[PDB]
């Protein structure tokens, strides 16, 4: 009769399938309800309340396209505020997508109960995953614990969900700003990540042909690479939901069946390893949906409570210039390639030694693509929470780190450009070249570049002893 | 019978009317000869030196596909040195191209009585320019004294100069390394030129065809915007004498009649304004030949000899953001767009209140095109000795200097990545900028950006006594 | 266990239910037979044959590079050729795909009966249409009986099917030439229809590409203009199963939703009368099944029995330009745009008046896509059998007719060029131009241009003798 | 004071000698008189006469953004008609361009002495030759007879001449239809010409640019080939005068000086080809000048005189494709590639036997590049008249002449598409074919397609006879 669509993280008209089930029988309308204080702690950040709003008017113009509006209501809780969008409208029911991080699932069930009491009837569909994870277990039916168990299994599994084409038409028979999603003083500066950025369901169409005829071929190669443009740039359209993770398996998997038909063995390769970065994505939903405080493996670690380090390495002047490049891409464009998150964030963990719990909510604020579970699973990999991640005893060598991911140096001249006459083979640790080659150039370590704020052998052994104390003091 | 070919500043084939005329009779071979002594404080500098290296081995192999070889000698004293190249080879002819600095004019007429002594015919030819010095003049046969007078009096000439094309083949019947062009410090990063620079005559041949189809029909609309390559880049070409002046005339004056024929006002007006500034270096020689220490109207003035603000003016470190990103740009590429190095050389002078011999050995060190007549004409337009040259009573807006040339932010952020989150309307000025404005970015002025080292009001008012001064030190 | 997918005209692998289907359980084998004494009078053309065989070929590699091999068997009774398949290797099902024409339907029906005698399992699926021809009715449950009727509920049919990915994998664990498909004075002749086309089904994909993205925005404006490539040519491709209707259903509206988020009006106007050109192959196979000789309101017309008059249409010599292009066409490529099957048939009928059946067994014969259903509708729309088709009192104009699809004479200059001196207001008619005109071109009618082989005039007033005949010879 | 510029054949102002030496002094008015009756039989044809029409009205424009106008003049008698011109506008001088053909060199001799009875100073120009022909010489200062005798010492000259820019601005102080060009009934198959061509000098300078951009490269193996544009098509701009040849060999060499550059061995052969078909335009003006009926080596000659064989050749229907394509070529768009014109007039003269003028006169009324110094050259070369030219007593294999120029049949199959589907090895002489290979295509001889018109064995007897005749003919 009348079914309310409740946009939460779905922004897309395009294989939503609580749209196109509620397309076929009766009256139409779509709902966004900002309610950000029952997240708690995981309240979103400053550069994702402006995707969303950017995205959320590119929604609302293609609804009234196809003949619609979209209502927006501003809550402290979001259960009592679409029951009293059932009571003006008149509906019968609520259709929305599931989602599953902790906090949204224990809302969700909360809501169900909350709307029998008004005889609402409540539908959910899956519109985020490739299968649900109650349907991917091992043979005594049990959930996995690694990640290449349980990628071994989805692609196996006997079945494979479909892309639904979008609605012909919309029928409604007719709300608040909400648009408190920015303050006035940052506002301007905000609005310059439209320089790299352009949200809305119709650009992540765009970004996914043009990776996928560009540079999909030399993925096998080149993803290691952050000189180039050479992943595909969609995480931030994925985790808003702008675009279909079946929708991009679906069109994969038909570019790997002409590759392997013009025996393209490098090609075809290049399409294995990027369906494998999906399966990351769907693995973060998998183990927070199975194991719902977060890294409780340091708890008695000795913690470094200096905030004027954590000045310097948000403002990128460590005297490292792998971490201070990064550090300036981040501020700038709000995104970075996977090995510089490892690369910064190690050095945040491992040199520095502050807690982790400071780091985490520094990229919460400034990243696009800041999600609950994938933010989870990478800050697990590089403290040694996962069983298949990283060792916890090691500290990385800048020039090996640097040879890998930035083998002509190219990344660190593009963001510092102070180093751009440096020669390669020292501007990854530029406190170990002689005095004369760095004179040849411009730079006086101090001065015009700074100097390294701790010396590699100094925090080596200072985490040896750091780590040494907390097996005796866990043990007790 | 035979002849020598003495390059000195000509490095190409076509269009050079001293080895077209040697090729025509017998025996021809080339000589280049390293003779940097006899310059005196022009020297040759470090970057200049550079691209001498690579286009010297460029010109060497395409002479040696005419059929010859390229020889080398290195003396301090080059009149001696070519007299003994002669006889050596038993030469009986040197045949070379005319230049207008007044160093090689008082060298080169020293060297034809040198060589009349031992019997050899000596012929000079001009490769340089449009019309020789001595032919444009006045009603009453005296020269010019202001540009524009100069320049309407060449377009209305009664006579133009041909291109010859090139020998087809070349004879002899056949050297030091000279290669100290470079320290082995400073050598590699020398080598980071090529990033930015490709020496040679068949690369300014690309360079010209890839201006002529590209940019310059948009040449009097964006010839001062510092965003985008709005510019030919073809000076460091021009100043060695690998792509011929007259080449670029008869090519872009072939260009405006097609223009004129589709009646496109714009890209024909853009034409006119490009033949212009190729006039300026047509000027350049003309009164450095006629008007031959350098500002003297400038010696009693009262320089500032602070010697650790010459230090951060050239690290890019002293708080105006296009002075900072044109200093890191020279230091990068080794060229500035021409509203830049008017901008910087202002700020040393008028602000800072250096002695402009200063910045004028800097500017020799580290340009590429590094030229006498020309770095002559442009540090005598900022200071005020031209007539229809530059105030020096007046300091110029660093806010309205940068919405000239630079409208939207994008050279400063390109150069400066700390500002990249500061709106368009302060990054120009950001000590002017309200407090919550500035941390909305990331900006804490003094910690990760500086501090103005001079404020404008202080040195504004700093000027009118100093230039007070020599007013009355002069009149004694 | 052991499954025979039975390929017949589904020559693919990408939305195949039939191979999909039998790769999930065990061990799979793909047959194809050629026993084409089945189809009686509907034995497979000249042209036909060439294409069975060039892309069998295509597709017996394709299912090598999924690890398998393909069986041909040769007989005059296929439903004794499977059996005896069965009973080499072992089989215990046999999966099919469905058709719809009436001689593949009774022998379908007769080799279901067949296998249960030896208790084999049989399966067959759709792979040919959107919606299967029992599941589109009227409001009383009858079926249609006009096309626009019929296509206004088969966009409004409350389901859609889908798009299912090839196999991974196939298995076997382990055959006749069938090469007679071409005589061989035959084979070089057409092996010369290659310049044009290219058999298989990775053409067919990229033929599906190239037309999405260059010529479906100017579909609506361009599909009734012969000049110029305005259509898919995707018709021997849709024959054959090649491609999937399913797939350019599904891509031709993901393309509609873009351009109505663009207001590019005209554009989506062309997806939705392209999808219209897909419902006539649907409709096609709609009254083929429910009203299953074909001709019968015309049995009674007299028919010129003049086999010169045959001889002269086929060779493109009949002195109407049209007409005379067409036939070339035809011949040497053996695909012709659908307005000009309509000048050429409609030229057959009325003109010579020869009988229908003579000129249905020349384009079975010599076109790539002799379709049984489509060739059905083709001329029962000429005839003014259907009731939404051409009349039958009425002669074309050929000036009229020439200005619609032919407007500039590009068409008739192309293929006939002894006429391209002539201008565009004679070209489609040269027996009415003045005398001078024709001989300004190098023209003389009768000698190296024919002249009407029959009068306009003549053959009019000719039919309307002939029609008022058979209406009082069906009367009695 | 006052010039009049009398254009004849010089169509352009870039590199126009006359008018660039009229526009130094003061007022400049532009003169065309068409005055076809001095030619005599050399009136221009009926292409040539349309050309001519629509490049003197893209002059007249060009000239008036020049600041000037065309004034047009319509005489039986030239001399009398710029006489005429003198008197009304009150002019002094008379400045125009050499020509080299016999008729106009006697009217230009006679038009000096003409105007010195007024006293008009008269000044002729070089305008379209690289040298004149009295600076070639030999040893002993006597003209060549041989064509490679006389390059290899245009090669070696010991000058060139040079390319002059247009002027800047033109000057006057201010005329008959002469449209007289065409017949109203031949003028709407004239405008069909425009299909593939375009007069005027602007369009001349986009073909030279697209010539050494696209296939100048290939020349070397690709000149041969009459499938593809693979030459220049040039020839009717360098007839007019609307392109420069100085302009011409003055690109052709700094490409080829790139090319021996990058070691591109076959590009820089192709670049000496191409020079030597310039240098043929160069020679047939040498041997004019020099040895000014024509073929009277051919005067004792035995001709049929067979009007209705000269009917069948212009036609092309005489059963020969390769003479057959190529005669409907020329009508069509009034050119051929230079390997055709040998093969359609060698048939016309060993086969056919018509006398040479006939087909010399259809050239010269169907070509637009009608040339009086080049069409001489060519029918000597093919008659037997040049030192180094075609032997008379042989005749051409169509088979081998088919495989040299159209290996793959497919300039048969554009032009003649009724032999569309008759494989490779038979389409340049199908009475050779077996029956059945025949009539698997849709051919039968003498219906559809023509037979010959002489057997090759016929003629070849013929010829034979008819040569030893006219030995004996003209010894006495
Ligand atoms: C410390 C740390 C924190 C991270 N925080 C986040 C976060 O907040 N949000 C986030 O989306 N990713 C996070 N990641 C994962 C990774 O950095 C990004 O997903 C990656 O940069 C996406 O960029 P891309 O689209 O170009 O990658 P692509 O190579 O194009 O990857 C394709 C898609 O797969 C997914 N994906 C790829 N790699 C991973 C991965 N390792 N884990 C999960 N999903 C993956 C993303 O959706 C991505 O768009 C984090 C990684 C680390 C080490
Ligand atoms: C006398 C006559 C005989 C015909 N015989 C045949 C035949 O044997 N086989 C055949 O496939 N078509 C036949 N047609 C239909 C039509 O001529 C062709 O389908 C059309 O030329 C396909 O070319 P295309 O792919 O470029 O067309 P498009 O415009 O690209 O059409 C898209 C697709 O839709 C289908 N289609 C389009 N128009 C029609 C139509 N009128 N009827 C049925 N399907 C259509 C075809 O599969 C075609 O590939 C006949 C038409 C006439 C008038």
């Amino acid at each position: 009769k009348k079914t309310i669509v409740w946009f939460r993280r779905d922004l897309r008209i395009e294989d939503n399938p609580a749209l196109a089930a509620a397309a076929h029988e009766g009256s139409v309308f779509p709902v966004f309800i900002w309610c950000p204080e029952e997240e708690g702690q995981f309240y979103p950040g400053r550069a994702s309340r402006w995707w969303m709003k950017q995205s959320l008017a590119h929604l609302s113009q293609s609804l009234k396209a196809l003949g619609s509006d979209l209502t927006l209501i501003k809550t402290h809780n979001t259960i009592s505020a679409i029951l009293d969008c059932i009571r003006v409208t008149g509906a019968t029911k609520v259709v929305f997508n599931h989602l599953y991080d902790p906090v949204s699932l224990v809302r969700d069930h909360t809501v169900k109960e909350k709307l029998v009491e008004r005889g609402i009837s409540v539908q959910s569909y899956n519109g985020d995953l490739l299968y649900e994870p109650w349907e991917i277990y091992c043979e005594k039916g049990k959930p996995f614990t690694s990640f290449n168990s349980y990628w071994k299994k989805c692609l196996d599994m006997s079945i494979e969900s479909v892309m639904l084409p979008p609605p012909w038409r919309l029928m409604p028979i007719t709300s608040i700003e909400e648009l408190g999603l920015e303050n006035e003083a940052e506002k301007p500066s905000n609005a310059l990540l439209t320089r790299a950025w352009s949200p809305g369901w119709s650009n992540a169409d765009k970004l996914l042909n043009e990776f996928i005829e560009k540079q999909l071929i030399d993925y096998a190669k080149n993803s290691k690479k952050v000189v180039g443009n050479s992943t595909s740039l969609l995480s931030p359209y994925l985790h808003f939901g702008e675009i279909s993770v079946r929708h991009v398996f679906q069109c994969a998997r038909m570019k790997q069946i002409i590759w392997a038909r013009d025996k393209n063995s490098e090609g075809e390769e290049s399409a294995d390893l990027f369906l494998r970065g999906i399966g990351l994505r769907e693995y973060s939903r998998y183990i927070c949906f199975n194991f719902p405080s977060l890294l409780s493996h340091l708890r008695f670690f000795p913690w470094d409570a200096d905030v004027d380090k954590f000045k310097a390495w948000r403002q990128g002047r460590t005297g490292y210039p792998l971490v201070d490049a990064g550090m300036r891409e981040l501020w700038a464009t709000g995104w970075m390639h996977n090995r510089i998150r490892v690369i910064v964030s190690s050095f945040a963990v491992k040199f520095l030694l502050l807690p982790a719990k400071w780091g985490m909510k520094y990229f919460w604020d400034t990243l696009l693509d800041a999600d609950l579970e994938c933010d989870i699973l990478g800050w697990q990999y590089i403290s040694g929470s996962i069983p298949d991640g990283h060792e916890l005893d090691r500290l990385d060598n800048p020039a090996l780190q640097g040879a890998k991911y930035d083998p002509e140096g190219e990344y660190i001249r593009q963001w510092l450009p102070e180093l751009a006459r440096l020669p390669t083979e020292w501007i990854h640790h530029p406190w170990d070249a002689p005095l004369t080659v760095l004179k040849a150039s411009g730079v006086e370590l101090g001065t015009n570049y700074a100097k390294p704020i701790v010396d590699i052998d100094t925090a080596r052994e200072l985490l040896a002893k750091a780590i040494s104390r907390t097996r005796e003091a866990q043990i007790m």
